[PDB]
């Protein structure tokens, strides 16, 4: 079967056969569509056939489908898999593996850099401590004194679900919240609950605006432990504007290295609970949505009153004229020192030919338009205008609890 | 089976219930979300069911489900579609289902207003002159001097399918495009097709950038005759900027009434594919869309030039800076006009505040979420952080295709 996207401002149609490739379900079904909705232990018996389907990705991939490397290995992973009911991943899939789920993220307007990924394999890490060195590596490598480079850390997989490896953090390096009495918030009111948690664990908190988080790293199902990222190794950029010298006074600041580590990575079935990985930011998700979601920074308001826009009516849109300054800003600071940033309109355009390349090579790019359109600005972006298939390929990168909600206290 | 949804800005989540009693495909599977995709005769046997399901609901609604009315209504009506392989709407019933389709549109952010709907009732109409008089006065009524009025005009229903109502124009208001010797695009490049075949049918084109369509009329299934609106009928708003005096000499302007012409109003099983409705614009239609998309009026670079921005590179943002600007002149125009107009900062905010009534007294409301998020600053508005579900009730409001290629003449 084959199934057409249209973009409406080119008339480009594009044909897609790569959904037949689908599995998992999207949540969506014929009476409803759940493409808004943010979030819509294996037997030998259902792994075997996740292996065998991975592998023959695998050597297909270095057209080596149906060799004898091929039917020995699938032999092999068998004959693992029935007695010691899991298998190891050779390195080269690892690393496929890897780049794979990043290609198959349909949330992810980044993907055209997905074959640009340095795989650092932590399978043989087995304390917290040792997970710290291994995060610390990464956030050296991945930073580069601002010429950033993809990175991702693969640490041991799921074995019973009962001696998982996890990040507690939810990004390597974020910043601390603190919820005062008064019931207001003090840095990124994003991370009160898991800020609590660091200071049960015995963080002392510096409680400032933007105080960096300790990591809190949980190795072989242990309970987890906490360490302090060293300073040097976080690099940081004040944010000022070309035009408006007061924006600097406002004291904003922002990390460099944005890295996901809380997503679990399955590939050929096994489960990759702790694989932290980064890139580079976008500079929307900095300036609109850490700077002004309402429920963030929420910054919007008292930029728009050093601006001295009418703020009496929302039709002067004040806010609108607030948000671009702040994303301008944004842009000109990381620029300014050096830090890889990319605007919204170039990922975008980026985007749209990644995707008509994925269309012609692989049949198809699993897209999610709700995430890929940016937070402003959208339909001067070409993705606004682009239809989107989303479905599900593996390997992927998946949501998975937080884990203060499902750790079993050892004490 | 039954769904959440949460808004993620405000932790509120609500509990939908009203989806198990949606009945039309999304185009989704259980493997493959469309939701991004814009595009994703009945006989006796089908009819009966969809007038009773209809009829069931609006006997609820007047709080007299399973009362003697209610069974001599659907008795009178199955009578009829036995008999006449139709049925006739009363009053009441198509008042109801006008009132619903709007209720039930998931691509509508403005459905706070859905209960305020003067419906015109043109089942009489029988002539081309017929339905542009229908039209003229639905204009008018709508216009109110700039205080807009929300209304629809309901031409009589499908029998065969030969014999359709159709108002060929996708909006009644819009504006005719003509391709150049030079290459370039004069006027709107939307509508290129149809001014083509207005002037094929006769329509004497001014060739300027901004003429007024005449509208294309079939009745009864006859071929389409053109008619132009009174000019006098036709309200339009010159663009100025508050600040930018020389907005004005960019030479902009934009009609007030937004009248889309070309959907299908299915009511009961009844389809009504004559159905112009028309409301009040929200600012960023025209100011992102009509005037700022590549293939539109496009008119972003000429804009940014003016302001003297860096328009070297990207980063410099100067594609957000002008967007804006011309949004602001947009609403600027309209309100110095007296014309009414939303902004998408309150247009979002009182749909917020619909979809909790709704969830409140109805168990749901449908929506689409990659539809009513606006076109610029999506995540400032509140509806960027809602979840929605999306999924389809009738009375609905259904596209359908040009007639032009549906059409014998
Ligand atoms: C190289 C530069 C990259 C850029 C500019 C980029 C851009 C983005 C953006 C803007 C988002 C949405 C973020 C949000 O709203 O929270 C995103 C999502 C995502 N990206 Fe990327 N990306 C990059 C690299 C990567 C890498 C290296 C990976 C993994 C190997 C990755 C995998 C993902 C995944 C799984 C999501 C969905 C996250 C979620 O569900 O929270 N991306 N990307
Ligand atoms: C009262 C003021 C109204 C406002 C501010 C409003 C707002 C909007 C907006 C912004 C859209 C998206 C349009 C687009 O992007 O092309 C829309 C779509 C739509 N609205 Fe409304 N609306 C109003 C009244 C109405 C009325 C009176 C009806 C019917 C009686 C209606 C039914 C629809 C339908 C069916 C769509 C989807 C149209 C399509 O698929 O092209 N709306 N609304
Ligand atoms: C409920 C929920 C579900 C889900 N799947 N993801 C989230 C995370 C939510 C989704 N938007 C905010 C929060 O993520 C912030 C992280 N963004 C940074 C980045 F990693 F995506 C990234 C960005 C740019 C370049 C590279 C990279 Cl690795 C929340
Ligand atoms: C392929 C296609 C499918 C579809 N369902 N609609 C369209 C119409 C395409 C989709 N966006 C542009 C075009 O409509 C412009 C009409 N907008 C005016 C209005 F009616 F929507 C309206 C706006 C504001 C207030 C009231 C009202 Cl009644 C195209
Ligand atoms: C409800 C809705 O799905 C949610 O707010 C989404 C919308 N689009 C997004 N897009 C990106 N890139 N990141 C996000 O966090 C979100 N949030
Ligand atoms: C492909 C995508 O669905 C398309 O560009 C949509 C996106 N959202 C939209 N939203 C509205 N209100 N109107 C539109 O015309 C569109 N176009
Ligand atoms: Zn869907």
């Amino acid at each position: 079967r084959f199934l057409k996207v249209k973009n409406w401002e080119t008339d480009v149609v594009l044909t897609d056969t790569l959904h037949l490739k689908s599995t998992l379900e999207t949540g969506c079904t014929e009476h409803i569509c759940m493409g808004s909705i943010m979030l819509p232990v294996r037997t030998k018996d259902q792994l075997f056939p996740l292996a065998k389907e991975f592998l023959d990705q695998y050597y297909s991939s270095i057209k080596r489908f149906g060799s004898k490397a091929h039917m020995d290995r699938l032999e092999e992973v068998n004959k693992e898999i029935e007695s010691t009911s899991t298998y190891q991943l050779k390195d080269t899939e690892l690393i496929y593996g890897a780049k794979h789920a990043w290609r198959n993220a349909s949330r992810c307007v980044g993907r055209i850099q997905w074959s640009k990924l340095q795989v650092f394999d932590a399978r043989d890490c087995t304390t917290a401590h040792g997970m710290f060195n291994y995060i610390c590596n990464h956030v050296k490598y991945a930073t580069n004194k601002g010429n950033l480079r993809s990175a991702i850390t693969i640490f041991p997989q799921r074995t019973d679900g009962k001696h998982d490896f996890r990040v507690w953090n939810s990004q390597l390096i974020r910043y601390a919240g603190y919820k005062q009495p008064d019931g207001s918030t003090l840095g990124d009111p994003a991370n009160v609950q898991f800020t609590e948690i660091c200071i049960q664990q015995g963080w002392k908190a510096p409680r400032g605006r933007f105080d960096v988080l300790p990591l809190l790293l949980q190795a072989n199902g242990n309970d987890p432990e906490l360490f302090q990222i060293p300073p040097e190794l976080v690099l940081e950029v004040p944010i000022r504007h070309p035009k408006f010298d007061w924006f600097k006074d406002l004291g904003l600041k922002w990390y460099g290295l944005p890295a996901v580590s809380n997503m679990l990575l399955e590939i050929g079935g096994l489960e990759f609970s702790a694989c932290p990985f980064s890139g580079w930011y976008m500079g929307t998700e900095i300036g609109v949505r850490d700077y002004c979601d309402n429920s963030r920074y929420n910054i919007l308001e008292e930029v728009a009153k050093k601006m001295d826009l009418d703020m009496r009516k929302t039709s002067s849109l004040w806010k609108d004229q607030a948000l671009v300054e702040i994303n301008i800003a944004v842009l000109y600071s990381f620029q300014s020192d050096k830090v890889t940033i990319v605007d919204h309109h170039s990922a975008t355009e980026s985007f749209i030919k990644h995707m008509e390349n994925e269309y012609r090579c692989r049949g198809g790019c699993p897209a999610d338009w709700v995430w890929i359109v940016p937070p402003m600005s959208g339909s001067i972006t070409p993705v606004f205008h682009q239809e989107m298939l989303n479905y599900r390929l593996t390997p992927s990168f998946e949501y998975q609890p937080d884990p203060w909600n499902t750790h079993v206290w050892k004490g």
